[PDB]
């Protein structure tokens, strides 16, 4: 009987149209006019190269989507489209086909990332406000327009350190929220898979997002990426209990009325909730204030209700110093 605390009738309010994706009709132009310089990787459905648009020499991505997927091909096509514009949100600059093929082919914007393994261990207090709150720029707009990221991750937020640039970029798990919908709780990288997910609960929203921003917070400011390791879905459970506390856990299913999967009933143990100050040493102690931690323990909250939205994570103290440097 779960719904979001913000935005939750949003699609409702909207045309049919703006969220009926299996009804969307892209218009496919050409892939020809883009040259393949280099595969950057692939995943499940997708595979990505860096290009060069040869009508104006801008260099772009192009994302080859495996064609069999026509469902999840409109959708991302359709919440890209909706999220036109939106700060941070990495820029479509068209849809098109192989000609021939017919198979699409979704172009984007290129970002200069330094990859995060590198960039984490790099970033000051200051930096890591920054990107948190240009991150949350993002969420809160994919949010405001109705639309759930799922899939919130160090490698899906591209971070140009020389022009300090951020992009959400991968969009095709993404879904529109709808009020008592039950989704697919297969979202997510592991260790950024909300509790939620990791106990069948269904009936989540835009707050899972806000999870996995956090999980992004704390390994940030306390230097353990990604911060909780899960070995399977299973034990991931077990890590973020070892922190948030089991009794505690037991409280949120009981709210919820989530039934656990026995096989928890051998593996999670008894802990009790910890100090987020017991993260604190000497290596990330600059990194770590009060506000920071006050900020993270509204976020990684098992109870999605509870959690901060992205717009009052923007509101927080921690961000203050950012704000004033964006208006000064
Ligand atoms: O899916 C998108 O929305 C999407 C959108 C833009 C980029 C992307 C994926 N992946 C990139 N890089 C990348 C790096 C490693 C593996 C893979 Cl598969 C991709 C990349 C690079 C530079 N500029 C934009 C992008
Ligand atoms: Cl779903
Ligand atoms: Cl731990």
């Amino acid at each position: 009987g779960s719904r979001a605390r913000v935005y939750a009738e949003v699609n409702s309010l909207r045309s049919r149209e703006y969220w009926d994706y299996e009804a969307h009709v892209p218009s496919w132009g050409n892939q020809d006019d883009y040259q393949l310089v280099r595969k950057l990787g692939r995943g499940k459905y997708s595979e990505v190269f860096e290009a060069i648009n040869i009508t104006n020499n801008e260099r772009v991505v192009v994302k080859i989507l495996k064609p069999v997927k026509k469902k999840k091909i409109k959708r991302e096509v359709k919440i890209l489209e909706n999220l036109r514009g939106g700060t941070n949100i990495i820029k479509l600059i068209d849809t098109v086909k192989d000609p021939v093929s017919k198979t699409p082919a979704l172009v984007f914007e290129y970002i200069n990332n330094t990859d995060f393994k590198q960039l984490y261990q790099i970033l000051t207090d200051f930096d890591i406000r920054f990107y948190m709150y240009e991150l949350l720029k993002a969420l809160d707009y994919c949010h405001s327009k109705g639309i759930m990221h799922r899939d919130v991750k160090p490698h899906n937020v591209m971070i140009d350190h020389q022009q300090k640039k951020l992009r959400l970029i991968d969009w095709g798990l993404a879904e529109f929220y709808h009020p008592a919908q039950e989704y697919n709780v297969r979202v997510a990288s592991r260790y950024f898979k909300g509790p939620e997910l990791l106990v069948d609960y269904q009936m989540y929203d835009y707050s899972l997002d806000m999870w996995s921003l956090g999980c992004m917070l704390a390994s940030m400011i306390f230097r353990r990426e990604p911060f909780f390791h899960g070995q399977d879905n299973y034990d991931q459970l077990v890590r973020i209990a070892k922190v948030l506390g089991t009794e505690e856990l037991y409280g949120y299913l009981k709210k919820y009325h989530i039934d656990l999967d026995p096989h928890f009933n051998d593996i999670l143990g008894q802990h009790s909730r910890k100090r987020w100050e017991n993260f604190i040493h000497s290596e990330n102690r600059h990194l770590v204030s009060p506000e920071a931690l006050d900020l993270l323990d509204k976020l990684l909250r098992y109870d999605h209700q509870q959690r901060l939205t992205a717009k009052e994570a923007m509101e927080h103290p921690y961000f203050y110093p950012v704000v004033k440097e964006q208006s000064q």
